């Protein structure tokens, strides 16, 4: 009985999201076009992160914001075939009465934590990370395992589980580098509070690893009372070795607030109906969805489009060629989309700006991970990054399990894909991969680097 009470209390999370978003456009007088603009949603779903957030950077970053009892952003209406860009401001207050009335008296922290993930997820497949590992001292080819990199820096248990692996090491590297030039940075309150966050995000990252020796070799960097270049070495270690031994991160598909209201709008019943981000209710109810757009004069409406489905799908950092498969299109890597980002930047010139529909749907659906082996190789650049590497029994262990894994390649793992007639999974087809397309989301990406406006 247990497994559709976790359906009922995601649902009944997801409910809320959407009488929110009803209440939101209703407030705003948008119209029903308005109300599914991704730019309407983004700045609605951040109005009330930070009605909550109360600049603990918790479920959101904001630039600091004039008057902290107030917030607001970009709402764009279309005036006579035209976009217009109009800043509003809400009471914080105001908001989070809209946000508790719309889940029936609960505070829904579950409901702002998905919000923060779909944001997070919708960042990874737009803006590179590269410039931000270089500085950090590591690979810029670690781009792979970014996941939730642009998650706030206060995001608790719910950011950790869709960290990757090279966000964590990231995270902690950051923070051996701040105790290797400052002794201070570990001494005092401060360091103490500092010491039960590594600690914390030490246990976080080991959880992440799935073999022995490599949970072992975080215990070690955990154990150690003063780290420094022993813990950095060993930390991007672990991270050259994730690209082999893939590690446990979890991946959620989130979708925006224009999605959940209008299905609630027209009288889905998700708690009683029961919501699983895990398999077809994502994909099905983007079949039901129509979501729409503000583009630039020189984007592909085609290229903004798979952006946008990529972050719902939280599949940025997925195998391209197995999600062309599932999406009955060919997924290119971001350095061939023609499109800069779905947020509007204050400065960008409203009288050129359109609109166009987004194409959110997919061929097939599938699950998060007598068969047929079906093998997909390594990128060139990942075994290029994995074999870049001072002694250990747990490293030559590691090494070992690296090495031979290697030659066996990426399996495609679970029972095929599903048309989205079949509910039940219980027809599944072969997934085949046309092995000469590149295979990851990052090669010759040339998007801009993350930065917070
Ligand atoms: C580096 O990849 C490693 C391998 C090769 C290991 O084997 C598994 C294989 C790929 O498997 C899947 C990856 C993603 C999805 C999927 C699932 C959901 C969901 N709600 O459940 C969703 O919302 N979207 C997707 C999408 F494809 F779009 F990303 C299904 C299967 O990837």
């Amino acid at each position: 009985q247990n497994a559709t009470e976790i359906r009922a209390s995601v649902g009944k999370m997801i409910g809320g999201i959407g009488r929110f978003y009803i209440q939101m456009c209703t407030e705003l007088k948008l119209s029903d076009y308005e109300g599914r603009l991704i730019q309407n949603s983004l700045t609605i779903e951040r109005m009330v992160l930070s009605a909550f957030d109360e600049r603990r950077n918790k479920y959101l970053e904001e630039h600091p914001g004039k008057d902290p009892k107030k917030t607001g952003g970009p709402i764009y209406r279309r005036v006579n075939g035209k976009w217009m860009r109009e800043l509003i401001l809400y009471d914080k207050e105001e908001i989070r009465r809209i946000w508790r009335q719309a889940n029936n008296g609960d505070d829904a922290t579950a409901g702002l934590t998905h919000m923060m993930i779909w944001h997070s997820n919708l960042n990874d497949a737009t803006y590179q990370r590269t410039r931000a590992l270089v500085r950090t001292g590591m690979d810029p080819r670690m781009c792979s395992l970014m996941q939730g990199s642009t998650l706030p820096r206060r995001s608790g248990a719910a950011g950790a589980a869709v960290k990757g692996v090279g966000t964590m090491v990231m995270e902690l590297v950051r923070m051996i580098k701040r105790g290797i030039n400052d002794r201070n940075f570990w001494r005092g309150e401060n360091g103490r509070k500092t010491r039960i966050a590594y600690e914390r995000m030490c246990n976080i990252l080991k959880g992440k690893f799935q073999t022995a020796a490599q949970k072992a070799m975080m215990d070690q960097v955990r154990e150690s009372r003063n780290p420094g270049n022993a813990e950095f070495e060993d930390l991007t270690f672990l991270a050259r070795s994730a690209l082999i031994l893939r590690g446990s991160v979890a991946h959620k598909s989130c979708l925006p607030a224009c999605v959940y209201g209008p299905a609630v709008a027209s009288g889905y019943d998700f708690e009683r109906e029961g919501y699983s981000l895990v398999g077809i209710d994502p994909f099905r109810l983007l079949q039901n969805s129509q979501v729409y757009s503000l583009i630039r004069p020189n984007e592909n409406p085609a290229h903004k489009s798979q952006l946008v489905w990529m972050a719902c799908h939280s599949a940025a950092f997925e195998d391209l060629r197995v999600l062309s498969f599932i999406k009955g299109t060919k997924v290119l890597p971001r350095g061939k989309l023609s499109t800069r980002g779905v947020q509007i930047a204050s400065n960008e010139n409203m009288e050129t700006m359109e609109s166009s529909t987004l194409e959110l749907r997919s061929r097939y659906w599938a699950i998060r991970t007598f068969s047929v082996q079906r093998n997909l190789p390594f990128d060139r650049t990942t075994i290029m990054a994995a074999f870049n590497g001072r002694t250990s029994d747990m490293r030559t262990e590691i090494i070992r399990m690296m090495e031979s894994a290697r030659p066996e390649d990426v399996s495609f793992q679970g029972r095929g894909v599903f048309e989205l007639s079949d509910e039940k999974a219980a027809s599944p087809i072969v997934p085949s991969f046309d092995m000469s397309n590149e295979g990851s989301y990052f090669f010759g990406d040339n998007a801009e680097e993350y930065d917070n406006h």
